[PDB]
Order: structure tokens, then sequence, then C-alpha cells
């Protein structure tokens, strides 16, 4: 299909050069079609940016369910983006890129909340699976654990941006580890 | 030292709490301090320099207000120290803290004062944690420094998720989620 071929075409340029490099001329050249055909398929320049982002976070989610995880503790560590595995930094960079564009773009803002809700229910599925298999304790509401876990990993990342003195950036995995043990172990 | 320099500072803090940083022009501050524009420039290198200096004083003053709040348990003091208690008197100081967070990228003066206030915030939470441990109220699971950084990172992250307008996010659980994290860490 012509459309999905241009949908893909927006993904690798998004996954590599970023959002600002995703113009109709850039993706029509990379898809090797007329620019005219790109305006035909997609309703707007922003609509394509959001739909390339949403379908790419779904891609991130899809491979994220095909990892060799020893324990459910490991799977949840990856699910929080705290492991920073080798072939996932592109997708995580685009997620962080979309975090700043939600103020200026209404399409990107829509898809960001969409990916955030899917990220939450993916962690909710992680808490309930571990509890049903004996790996995790049942201390509190699974939904509430997931929101506090998301708030902590997003909050720890923000405190790292400030260049604070005394804090170590090598302790991100350690602090995330300790909070998970207190919540589920 | 200079009573004239302190007079302009008190005017800048007065404008900062009421309206915010954008209304803190030295034209408006000089009028508030009943002086000339040239006098403000004599004591402060810029409106941004005077903005960061007045911000540090307001956060030092907010600190002093939280400590005059008659509290009993140290676990209760940790609540107002994290800003989750929702106090009417303390709303303008917390409003300016969030306002200063958005100016750290475009203002190097305010950015310096923001990290200083955050380091003083981490100091007080460390102090309150170690005080509750000496009284046997809190447990010694981990060091006070790590728990204080984790507590600051949680409240900052929880308020950020609320800004997203996410569906099913409950703003009124800020008190509940903060009460939880404190219990897992120290209680």
């Amino acid at each position: 299909q012509r459309r999905e071929m241009i949908l893909q075409a927006a993904m690798q340029i998004a996954l590599a050069e970023g959002f600002t490099a995703m113009t109709v001329r850039r993706i029509a050249t990379e898809a090797q079609t007329s620019t005219g055909q790109v305006h035909h398929h997609f309703s707007s320049a922003s609509h394509l940016k959001a739909e390339a982002f949403l379908k790419l976070m779904e891609q991130l989610d899809e491979i994220e369910q095909t990892l060799q995880t020893t324990s459910q503790f490991q799977r949840l560590f990856i699910l929080l983006g705290a492991e920073n595995i080798d072939r996932l930094q592109p997708y995580l960079r685009l997620w962080n890129e979309a975090e700043l564009l939600i103020e200026q773009d209404i399409e990107i803002q829509k898809a960001y909340n969409l990916a955030m809700q899917s990220w939450h229910q993916a962690i909710v599925q992680s808490i309930e699976c571990g509890q049903k298999e004996g790996e995790f304790k049942n201390r509190s509401n699974s939904t509430d654990i997931a929101w506090r876990l998301i708030a902590f990993v997003c909050g720890l990342e923000g405190i790292y941006k400030l260049g604070l003195q005394g804090l170590a950036e090598e302790d991100f995995k350690r602090h995330t580890e300790a909070i998970i043990r207190l919540e589920l172990l």
C-alpha cells in the first residue's frame, strides 16, 4: 500500500534525525514518491508526525514483549525505561523529544497521552503478573503502584537535568531498584 | 548591610509573591520602593540578578514559615516539607517555585538560585529524616541522603504527571501517594 509505505518512511527519519526533520519534502524523497502523494494520504504535517510517533511507540511496546527476561523484576525494570538497552535508545529519545513538543503541537500532545496511558497499563500488567506468580507482594493497588513507579522514574530524570551537586547520575538504576523493592518485594 | 539595598529587595519580594517574575521590572520595583530607577541599578546588576536574589529570600522566608507551623510528629513535618499538605498561607511561595522552574533555561541568574533552593530543600528533608530516626520514629532502612533525594524526586515527578491532564490521574491522590512513599521508606 502506498500509504503505509510513507507511514514507514516517516518512522526511520523520526527514529534517527528527529521530529523537526520530518517535512513532506524529506519523507517524499526518502519514500521516493511525489510530495503531492504525501499530502494525499495524511491529513496534515502534524497529523503524520503524531501517527508516526504513536505507531513507533507501539513498535517499542511490541519488541518490549519479546525480551528474554529472567524474572518479572527484570521485565518491569525494562518496562520503566530504566535499563536503557542498546536497541531502544532511539525510541526513548523520540519519546523525550515528544515531551517538549506537546506545548506547541496538538497532534503530538494527543499521541503523547496515548502512549503514556499504554505505558501505565503495561506496568499494571507487569505488577499483576508478578503478584499472580508469587514474585511480587500484594502490598497495595496495582494501578497505584504503576502511577507511583511512573512518577518516580519521570521525577528522577527531571532532577538529573538540573545538574544538581551531590547527586550521582550513576545511581539512577540503584534508586529505581530500591523503590521497586519497597513497593513490590 | 545597606538599608537602601534591603528596601529594594523587600519591594522585589513583594512583587514576586503577588504577581510573579514577569511583573518584576526595575521600573515597577523602583516605584514600589519609592526610589529612582537609577538607585535600583546601583545595587543590582540587572533585573534578573535582583529576581534571583529576591527568590532566594522568599524561599528562605518560606522555610522559616514552615518551621513556625506547630507540628507534632516528624512524619507530619515531612508532609509540609514536601508541599503536599496544601496550606493557604504557603500557596504563593510554592507558586513562585514552579514559576522559577520554567525560567532556569533562559535565565542563568534564576537557574543558580533554583539549584541552591533545591539543595536547601534536600538539606531540610535530610534533617527531618535523621531527627525522626534519632527519636525512634523512623527506621534505618537506608541513608537519609538517598531517601531525601528519592522523596524529592517522587513529589517532583508526581506533580509533573498531573500537568499532562492524563485520564484517570487523580490530583487528589497527591496526599495519598506521598503518604504511601513515606511509609515504605521510613515508617
